[PDB]
């Protein structure tokens, strides 16, 4: 580029910066092409072009001005890239602001979507504010290749589409530009199918939607509604390995954590809306907005000390009672809680408070509701036509055709969308087995094998691997979490190693072992010591997340206290011993709302949590217990640096079944950070109980779940214990401990104590 052209850009004299900024083809070779990417990045000292899908990164050079950058790259196609921009000591990674010069679908857009590889398809499908022929308006576009006709109906035309009939391009996608309408426009698509039947559909790629049970889509100027402040969070994320950090997740269903009064408006970020009543049977109650949740949930979580909030599915869904797991509006956060910019604010405020956001994401199926994806264009478009692979009959839902390019594209681009537009830090997928198996919940003779005679759903495995490959290339540093309940191998291993590419898997066998164990009267736990220890046998085959989820405190399973045997004191004590054990056992941590304060009743998705319980001491003490346990977890490296390495854990003794005692070490990089953990899973106290330790010195009683401030009896070692030179459990030194009833101790060597 010339200095004249550079200065035109710098001084805002250029007639159209898209002529020179962005990606431009320079020349075509035999087997490749030469491209330049240009950027004007005021205040940046350095930049790079990342091609994350090729695992390449190229520096940009300043050309004529220190803040004008060019990068020449040779490659056959340059469809997928990011700019890394350094401004002083800080780096950000963004999409190129000059990537798309028009709002309409190009030929290239259509080709990439036809192949399934358009990672930013949602910039062109759906509804977008833009300019065509010199006039501002909205561009609509929708994939409906077998439709006979499609029209845009909406507020702007009184729901009559005759003068807003769309144009079909390339026998596949319908489009329309509508001048002078903008964000807030309410619309649907009116489709006629090959039989001549006329019906109405929400926008598959819609960004916002009326409040259930109304289904119209709503136009959102998604890049001009919210100003983020989370660059430093995002930078630290990208540059960090979350597997080596503390990850303590507070699992939340947004609709049932806390309700407000329906006698007042729902406040929004600078605005308000009418209240959303929770149900016709509880009409005095309304949902809190994303804005109110940012003001209330976030400081709650921060004070409790969790590192992450995991949300049950927030994608648009028509029925409260599905919990979010039957989604019909994949590209929009539910309007129960307000607007897209209110959820953006929630995520930005989490990041400001150093809390990450993990979304449950639901790619496995979709319900049959007529407004949604089903039989979309008058054929089986999103779902597979064969019900043996296309329907989950026991659930009444439909299964995406994962092998179909444009369907795979809808879902792969949708995962990316949430990280792009909403800055989230991770996803979790429930019931991954529902995708992986062609015989899932199907009787003999009602499914068919794959092309090699097996039960593996090949197309779904390929889709899952593609999602995880892409997500980690575009957004290193995220969490991708699976629940898979059939012992499918290598769930949380890289794709290149034959994995599914997740980085964490819920340890469902651990959850079953623990909750079954603690439900046993303590005298009988001696017959089930194996429940305590078994999950370490297979532990190193995956990277495990220890999750006690919403699914475990519904349907007659009781909340945590109600699972435990004994009198009220003992029920509490069992809860503290389980969770102390959970937080010291190798693996990351997840627990669900209400567990932290000892709610007695099961989770009820139709009301809010029983917050009045926190007026009472035993609930306050249990909440303090979790506040202190989360603090300890973040403070002690040996509870999180080596979760997934043999070094991080070793049993000391786990043979004393008769007294349901077990003990173990956790380690980190510094040997002085090693912790001794001792568990007593009966109410029998022990005045003298010997445990082997690896070094001489004073072992501070760093944590004791029987402390009085947690509701315990206050038994323990009065600060700590000097080790004896008395060999025990195959170690040279040993502690003669007092073991409190139904309690866990954590001890730590203080190599500076005065003898
Ligand atoms: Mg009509
Ligand atoms: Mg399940
Ligand atoms: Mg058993
Ligand atoms: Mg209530």
């Amino acid at each position: 580029i010339s200095a004249d052209q550079v200065n035109q850009i710098i001084y805002n004299l250029h007639h159209d910066p898209f002529e020179i900024l962005g990606c431009h083809l320079l020349e075509e070779g035999k087997n490749t092409k030469k491209w330049v990417v240009r950027a004007y990045l005021p205040k940046a000292e350095a930049a790079w072009v990342i091609r994350p899908t090729e695992r390449k990164e190229d520096p940009m050079n300043s050309v004529h001005h220190p803040n004008f950058f060019e990068c020449i790259i040779e490659t056959p196609e340059l469809n997928h890239y990011q700019l890394k921009v350094k401004e002083g000591e800080h780096e950000k990674v963004i999409y190129d602001p000059y990537a798309f010069s028009s709002p309409y679908l190009t030929d290239e857009d259509i080709y990439l979507f036809s192949e399934g590889n358009h990672h930013r398809i949602y910039e062109k499908l759906g509804a977008h504010v833009g300019e065509i022929n010199g006039v501002k308006g909205v561009y609509f576009a929708v994939w409906a290749p077998n439709a006979r006709n499609v029209s845009v109906i909406g507020d702007f035309n009184n729901w009559d589409g005759r003068e807003h009939q769309m144009r079909k391009r390339n026998y596949t996608i319908w489009e329309l530009f509508v001048p002078e309408i903008g964000s807030g426009t309410v619309y649907k698509y009116e489709i006629k199918n090959s039989e001549g039947h006329i019906y109405e559909k929400s926008d598959p790629y819609g960004f916002y939607r009326e409040v259930r049970p109304n289904t119209a889509s709503i136009v959102v100027d998604i890049d001009n509604i919210y100003q983020w402040h989370d660059e430093e969070w995002l930078e630290k994320r990208r540059n960090s390995d979350p597997l080596k950090q503390p990850v303590s997740v507070y699992e939340v269903h947004l609709g049932s954590w806390l309700h407000g009064s329906s006698a007042e408006k729902m406040p929004l970020l600078n605005g308000e809306a009418d209240p959303v009543i929770v149900s016709e049977w509880n009409p005095g109650a309304r949902f809190l907005s994303y804005y109110e949740l940012a003001e209330k949930l976030i400081p709650y979580v921060k004070d409790m000390g969790y590192t992450h909030i995991e949300l049950l599915p927030i994608a648009e869904h028509p029925f409260d009672g599905s919990w979010g797991y039957q989604v019909t509006g994949f590209y929009s956060p539910t309007s129960r809680f307000g607007r897209p910019e209110d959820f953006m604010y929630f995520v930005d405020k989490c990041h400001e408070n150093g809390i990450g956001v993990i979304l449950d994401w639901v790619p496995g199926h979709f319900p049959k509701d007529s407004h949604g994806l089903a039989y979309f264009d008058g054929t089986h478009l999103y779902e597979h036509a064969d019900p043996r692979i296309g329907e989950h009959k026991e659930w009444g839902t439909l299964v995406f055709n994962y092998g179909r390019h444009e369907v795979r594209n809808f879902l792969v681009a949708n995962v990316l969308f949430w990280f792009d537009k909403y800055h989230v830090d991770g996803i979790r997928v429930d019931a991954v087995a529902s995708m992986l198996y062609r015989n899932y919940l199907r009787k003999e003779g009602e499914w068919i094998a794959n092309e090699y005679g097996g039960d593996e759903h090949i197309e779904a495995v390929s889709f899952i691997r593609e999602v995880n490959t892409l997500l980690f290339e575009y957004f290193p540093g995220i969490l991708s979490i699976a629940e898979e309940s059939t012992e499918w191998e290598k769930v949380s291993r890289p794709v290149a190693d034959g994995g599914l590419g997740f980085n964490l898997k819920w340890d469902m066998g651990w959850m079953h072992d623990m909750l079954d164990y603690f439900n046993i009267d303590p005298y009988f736990r001696q017959y089930h010591q194996n429940n305590v220890t078994f999950s370490m046998l297979y532990y190193y085959n995956e990277n495990f997340m220890l999750a006690l989820s919403h699914d475990e405190i519904v349907h007659g399973k009781s909340n945590m206290l109600g699972k435990m045997p004994g009198d009220e004191w003992q029920k509490y004590a069992n809860v503290r011993a389980l969770f102390t054990y959970m937080y010291t056992h190798p693996g990351k941590k997840t627990m669900f709302m209400s567990m932290e304060f000892g709610q007695w009743s099961e989770w009820n998705v139709w009301g809010d949590l029983e917050w009045h319980l926190l007026q009472y001491e035993p609930h306050q003490q249990l909440k303090q217990f979790f506040t202190d346990l989360n603090a300890l977890y973040q403070q002690e490296p040996a509870l999180y640096t080596h979760d997934f390495e043999y070094h991080g854990f070793e049993w000391i003794d786990c043979n004393d079944n008769t007294h349901s005692v077990v003990s173990f070490l956790r380690r980190s990089d510094d040997p002085n950070d090693s912790l001794v953990v001792v568990c007593n899973f009966t109410p029998q106290p022990h005045s003298h109980y010997r445990i082997g330790v690896p070094e001489a010195g004073y072992y501070v009683e760093l944590f004791n779940s029987d402390a009085k401030q947690y509701g315990g009896s206050n038994m323990g070692n009065l600060g700590g214990k000097w080790a004896d030179e008395w060999s025990f459990h195959n170690k040279p030194y040993s502690l003669d401990l007092c073991l409190p009833p139904l309690a866990v101790l954590i001890l730590k060597l203080d190599p500076t104590k005065v003898p």
